[PDB]
């Protein structure tokens, strides 16, 4: 066996000496342009996709759905504009400025007008609207008026749930607005097999076809819908070669001009067939992950395991420089960094940061339990160190076989401040998948989705961010004999001063739980039905199994795996709250019902000025707070979650799937706190939640490890859609060799104790309140929200302030 | 045996003459109501879109009572014309204005205003439509076979679906308020623990959105009666209308109380349907079972009066209408919406149903002698001599009515479909033909008209038709070494042609599913809402698709005659009849041979004259069709099964069939039904039914249709009923599915086509229905005129 230069940087840092603090190395001049045209560009909103997808809508009103989605994508591949950036080698673009977004109106349309003079100037991600573009999008907005997926969606659901929504219980804004993505594909396939080869499968599968049934019909309307996808999207790259080859002719810089020539080359070879070298293989990952977004505005696109299906056509291509090949992984990095997408102001404000949650993770598991560390793993750890942007969310995976090498150089790049890598645990992720059945070997091959969602790749629709759930909204309610102001949106569960002990409330909890949760359901399933019948996708259902097998798309069953995955809000908070109800009323007899009632009522004061409430506040406020290691408070946080966890357990989805809960906040945890009022854990009316199943900001005070002691006693395993764990360092207690391995062993502790994930931010608090101050000084610190990272400065005030809010842990 | 018929009241008369005399208009009101409907509600799921299309209508299209009638409800504003239905196909309505008005086949006149409203309502349509959705599931493949003519389906592709009878018993009992409160508690009761609750919940919501707009449209109407009993000066006519209003206030809202309520509940029903959709076939079924319960209750009413509300009922349904275009309306010809109502048979229980209100239905039908309803009677071994006698009676008025069906064949037949026993015998009859068990069925009794004889004819050439190929290549017809190479290629391109005619009907099923399922009429079978799904998705119990079979005898013959012509008795040889056939047997080249083979081939024996021989082989040729069509199913979960009728084209379809080996020459029509080809049934009528019987009938159990025609010398005095009872009976007990007859006089029809005006009220049967003989195309009237002329 020969030497391969992907190692040339291993023989260095890990086969040649050298204690555990080893740097990163530096990024081309070229990567470091391309990484600033990203950060200083203005994001604006076009009107080309919504206009052409618009046109194709119009020509097609007769076809089913599946050959008019069809027909939208192959006008939008033939005509979309073509645009190549100054210097990058990987090209393909959505917009035509950078970090833009299309408009996607066959979901949701009319926020878009209604805002057409007040996106330049919200809260929270900005955008700019051109008055042609606004004229050009209101010509196209008058075809959709109720023939979005939204519109069909709300008219499934009954009065009840939207009450529930309209009121703060729960929402599903997210797929009601917008598209599903929340996909990781068989990028492999289409590595060797290419969009020919997808073509070749189909016809296949098209000549077998059973047809004695009525059965084949639509199956063969399905079939044609996709060999006509791919048949434009093999377009799609060859209108990028042609363009390559133009800027060729006319490029002056002799060198330039070589790169275009091969970039045109590239593109007629990928993603039409197999790639033959590591730049093509890069190239047809590009042109998976941006026409996916051209085809629907879904987000959390996740590149997956892209460490281990690049990785063979890397060490294939002996040809090439170890730092050229590290500057195509960085090219990679900076164009998931193009992608941008609007949303209405609320909703922005819940996805805040011009955010898309493209989920990268490295290392892990093989399908036969072996790890699979490889060169280019290090690599992706070093891209990030290059780029140091916001995208890809990156990640790693861990298992009891993980290399010290590969946990010290993670915690190394942890500590820069990205809040990248996060950490995800095999050993709790892997039987979690199992018990919804995921087999083991796929189990095995999990990556993760969006922010902390893992799942099988190319193997599932997972749904993994269907709904906000607010559980400390349903702890109100129940409180209030199921009521939210003058509007009664649950069951009558007895007033709470008629509570004889804990098992009255937690009987009261659960039947409020069971009544909302199924709103959620409904909710949900109403969308799923929704986007099956006006918006099935097939260009993007050709790249998971079993879709052409079953000639069935995503949204129809198609995938091998079907969930549905809603997301509890303020658990910390409803934990903290059962508990300050259970010691100072039931057990310490401290104060009663009755006035915890008027004290909640009232707000504990915060306008009276009644002293026997702002300091029955102060009784409740100092209560045992979950994250302090103390088995009282934490075993009930564990409780109130499993009670949230175990309703949604329960129900089923359209396309054959299980219900799963995860817990994450992603901005929002800030926003939908504000639909609660006061609290027994003290806090104030419409304050802010606890982000995740982290502990409640600055209530964990024993530090790091007696904090990841708590969370760990949650039921990870349950909340199978992912949990999310925050934590902050002070930068001086990571630093030294001194410092990773204090830092390497929380980790382990905290997944050996069988947690399912966690995250860091390591900043000053310094240093984000002068970005405050200063903004202008600051456009390119990244720090973490939760699951991924952003632009601190981008961040409304609030939500900076929030992550200000948080505990700052030290050794 | 010869008792006569009674007269019809003075009113009755004049509600008669007001249909008869009507002239048939195009009406905007429906189709532009339905448009905005769609335009409000694009966003909803298709279940509740259709019942907020039926509660505009319901509550807004004009409320019409017309002068002197005591059952009330129209569809059109004008008598006797039709709504457009814009759902399932617009564009022939709008590229017909102008000739609409001057069209051979069924015109309508479209004033100039009702056009300008159309086109208005039009500019939503394209694309929007069931035709055009059905188009896009369709191959190639399958759309050239059908511009070739060897099959369409054109009925359910440019109209609505129709071809059930509901359950109007239910409607009777419980009302509309009755049918809600079902639905509510279906509701209540759903089963709420995964997602299929979601769309069953969105139909029970549709539902119930409709049946509250059918009260509203029947307190319209006793709004109206009560708005004219005001002003009306005729005290006795005053009484009625404020009676009426009275009965429009109760029914069908709730059950009914009187008899008259009972017949209105009835109209309403009937009505409303063909107000949701143009779906034809809407058949009132066993009308003396389900409503003579609500007579024998009405304890006050006179038994004169009795029958003059009964008379109404027939004289209303001659009030609905439906334009086609202008080719389809051939195939439909004589403005005919098939509402079959039959009388007689059996209860579920095995016992005999004649009651007295199935001889007043009789007497209906001698008394308005119009061409609706289509009425039946039922026969079985336990058919009371006197009822049968009666029926034969009111055959020989010479309307065509009543058609006559054979329990004994159609119990087993629906049998061995699935068809419980006690299903089964509570079956009627739908449409012209076709039987089902009444409000269980999703029927598609008549979804296609496939060409036998044209499947024939591209045998014989090799899959060829035109010189385009268009079938497989079975083999070229020389090159035969025996009738068993035949018989091998014929069911090679049958197998062809009969995927592409279910692919055709699946598409159109699919499409109607998808886009336009029905919240009103589903309510109405079983077992829609117990199971919360439409009739397009499936709802009902019992489930098919049924096709109708062309040019049988004509396929029969043509292919005895190779047989014995060619094989047996070498009279010629395969090329000399190949190239016979090419030339039209020199119809036009004045070759002497091909004339004298043509001669030869007219003269070998015929179905229909009891020759064991060439009937075999039309029993054989009928069942390599419906072996066929047996072995596909539906996307509703139903077993396809074959027809065999012709409802007015077998000469239009005629057109679509070159020169056949028996002798016909081009584009001749073809035989009607299972009936022996016109004129070449020679040894008389015993002869002929004993030929059509020994066709296998229980495997086409879409219904078969027989034709005779008698001079009606033969059939008069009381051995005249003898012995045509007697025929009847022997055709039944030789296992013959059905037989309908024609008591006319040749110079009777040729006098009609001579003086059309003289003779307008002149009512005959065409092919399992009745119309006008003066509004046929003369090609019909001659196709019928050209029938055998059967005599004792």
């Amino acid at each position: 066996h020969h030497h391969h230069h992907s190692q040339d940087h291993e023989n260095l840092y890990f086969q040649g000496s050298m204690g555990l603090e080893k740097g990163f190395t530096h990024p081309t001049d070229r990567v470091v342009r391309l990484k600033n045209m990203i950060l200083h560009a203005k994001p604006y909103v076009e009107s080309e996709r919504a206009v052409l997808a618009t046109e194709a809508y119009k020509e097609n009103e007769q076809l089913p759905a599946i050959m008019r989605r069809a027909k939208v994508v192959e006008k939008i591949f033939n005509e979309l504009p073509v645009t190549i950036r100054p210097d990058e080698l990987i090209v393909g673009a959505v917009t035509i400025n950078p970090r833009s977004t299309e408009i996607c109106p066959e979901f949701s349309y009319d926020w878009v007008e209604k805002e057409f003079d007040t996106m330049a100037h919200r809260v929270a991600d900005p955008f700019i609207i051109e008055k042609k573009t606004a004229d050009e999008l209101h010509q196209a907005f008058k075809y959709w008026p109720g023939k979005t997926t939204s519109s069909l969606a709300a008219s499934y659901m009954s009065e009840g749930t939207k009450e529930s929504m309209s009121n703060g219980v729960f929402t599903v804004g997210n797929y009601f607005f917008g598209g599903i993505g929340h996909v990781s594909v068989d990028y492999g396939k289409v590595l060797k097999i290419g969009f020919r080869g997808i073509i070749d499968e189909v016809t296949r599968a098209l000549e077998n076809l059973d047809r004695s049934t009525s059965d084949y019909i639509k199956k063969e309307q399905f079939y044609n819908a996709v060999i006509l996808s791919y048949q434009a999207a093999i377009n799609f790259a060859h209108r990028y070669a042609q363009e390559a080859s133009r800027l060729a002719r006319e490029e002056r810089d002799p060198t330039r001009q070589r790169e275009l020539e091969q970039i045109a080359s590239n593109c007629t070879r990928v993603p039409e067939y197999g790639a033959t070298t590591f730049w093509e293989a890069c190239q047809t990952f590009w042109f998976i992950q941006s026409m996916l977004q051209i085809e629907s505005s879904g987000h959390s696109i996740s590149p997956g395991r892209f460490d281990q299906y690049m990785y063979p056509y890397l060490a294939a291509d002996t040809a090439i420089s170890s730092e050229f090949a590290q500057e195509l992984v960085d090219c990679c990095w900076i164009k998931l960094n193009d992608i941008n997408k609007t949303r209405d102001e609320i909703s922005a404000q819940a996805f805040a940061g011009y955010a898309v949650f493209q989920n990268l993770c490295v290392g892990g598991q093989t399908e036969d339990g072996r790890d699979a560390t490889n060169p280019l793993t290090y690599m992706c750890m070093e891209a990030t160190a290059h780029v140091r942007l916001p995208q890809p969310s990156f990640s790693i995976r861990v298992w009891q076989g993980t290399p010290d090498e590969f946990l010290y150089r993670a915690c190394e790049l942890v500590r820069l401040g990205l809040g990248v890598p996060a950490m995800y645990n095999d050993e709790v992720i892997i039987p979690a998948l199992q018990n919804r059945g995921v087999s083991l070997h796929d189990a095995r091959d999990y990556c993760i989705i969006g922010c902390v969602e893992p799942q099988a790749p190319h193997r599932t629709e997972g749904w993994h961010d269907a709904a906000f759930f607010n559980v400390a909204k349903v702890l109100e309610i129940t409180l209030n004999n199921g009521r939210s102001g003058n509007k009664q949106l649950g069951p009558m569960t007895g007033e709470m001063t008629q509570y004889a002990g804990m098992d009255d409330f937690y009987a009261a909890f659960k039947k409020q739980m069971a009544h909302f949760v199924h709103q959620l359901v409904e909710a949900c399933n109403s969308v799923d039905i929704a986007h099956g019948e006006r918006c099935p996708l097939p260009f993007l259902s050709a790249l998971v199994d079993d879709c052409i097998g079953r000639g069935k798309s995503l949204q129809e069953g198609g995938a091998i795996y079907n969930f549905t995955g809603p997301q509890a809000f303020g658990i910390a908070d409803t934990g903290d709250s059962v508990y300050a109800i259970q010691k100072q009323v039931f057990e310490d007899r401290r104060l009663t019902l009755q006035e915890l009632k008027g004290a909640l009522d009232a707000n504990f004061g915060y306008r009276s000025g009644n002293p026997r409430y702002e300091e029955i506040r102060h009784i409740l406020e100092n209560s045992p707070c979950f994250g302090n290691d103390i088995d009282d408070v934490d075993l009930v946080a564990r409780q109130c979650a499993l009670i949230y966890c175990q309703e949604v357990e329960k129900y089923t989805n359209p396309r054959g799937g299980r219900f799963q809960a995860g817990i994450y906040p992603v901005s929002a945890n800030v926003l939908f706190g504000k639909d609660v009022s006061a609290l027994p854990d003290g806090r104030l009316a419409k304050e802010p939640l606890a982000d995740g199943v982290s502990p409640r900001q600055g209530k964990d005070t024993l530090g790091p490890t007696a904090a990841a002691n708590s969370v760990a006693k949650l039921d990870h395993f349950i909340a199978s859609n992912g949990t999310l764990y925050n934590q902050k360092f002070l930068p001086s207690s990571l630093a030294g060799e001194k410092g990773l391995r204090n830092f390497g062993g929380l980790v382990r502790n905290y997944f050996d104790k069988k947690g399912m994930h966690v995250q860091f931010n390591v900043i000053d608090r310094n240093t984000l309140l002068e970005a405050q101050k200063n903004p202008q000084q600051h456009q390119d610190l990244v720090v973490r929200v939760a699951g991924y990272s952003a632009q601190f400065v981008v961040l409304a005030k609030e939500v900076q302030d929030d992550i200000i809010s948080r505990t700052e842990q030290q050794f």
